[PDB]
């Protein structure tokens, strides 16, 4: 379930309880990578439980790490970094959200984000609050070549195309209003994909699809 230094544990219902009523506001990262991205969203916001979702827990060992050290030492007590996809979440999962993110999404998360599938977007929809936002980020210079294996066979996703695909009626029959969907060129990147391999300060850019939802009843 939860990753305890680079050992994954259980952890316990009534901890879990307790972790969500101290909290300001819940956040809910799926997809995280080595999940820098979440362990900086807790460091900003101690009082934010920040949950990083991703079955890939063993890509998200040195964070829980240095996320398990005294404070002083850089310890986050905030982020909870739990090994699950977002197809079967756990029911203790289960409307919790403030605000969902896709930050910058790989393999079938990607997939399922562009194509609109019902089990990933219901599954974010799972996890989320009525009224809370679904934000998706994703670069769109993985549309230049060698393009992803995941996303080869379709067409680049634009602001126009993700109506005309029905994209946005997808969304809202499985409970995700879009708000509004735009291209941000010159977004820097360590913005929304941290990573232990790459040090802050690069200034590295590109140009980001954002996509903003709200949590509605689902058709």
């Amino acid at each position: 379930k939860v990753l305890a230094g680079k050992k994954l544990t259980d952890l316990d219902p009534a901890e879990w309880a307790k972790a969500q009523a101290s909290a300001e506001r819940i956040l809910v990262d799926v997809g995280t990578g080595d999940a820098r991205t979440a362990y900086r969203q807790a460091i900003a916001h101690p009082e934010w439980l920040v949950v990083g979702v991703d079955p890939a827990w063993q890509r998200m060992t040195e964070t829980a790490v240095r996320a398990a050290r005294k404070p002083a030492k850089g310890g986050a007590p905030n982020l909870v970094l739990v090994s699950s996809a977002i197809e079967t979440v756990p029911a203790a999962l289960h409307g919790v959200a403030d605000e969902v993110m896709v930050l910058m999404p790989w393999g079938k998360l990607l997939r399922g984000v562009v194509l609109g599938e019902a089990d990933v977007l219901s599954g974010l929809r799972a996890v989320a609050k009525p009224g809370a936002p679904l934000e998706i980020s994703i670069g769109t210079s993985i549309w230049r070549e060698p393009i992803p294996l995941e996303i080869r066979d379709l067409p680049e996703l634009t602001p126009e195309t993700v109506v005309s695909t029905g994209l946005t009626d997808r969304l809202a029959a499985l409970g995700w209003q879009v708000a509004d969907v735009r291209l941000v060129p010159h977004t820097d990147l360590d913005t929304i994909s941290s990573s232990w391999a790459r040090r802050l300060g690069s200034g590295a850019t590109e140009t980001v699809l954002h996509l903003r939802a709200v949590a509605v009843d689902p058709r």
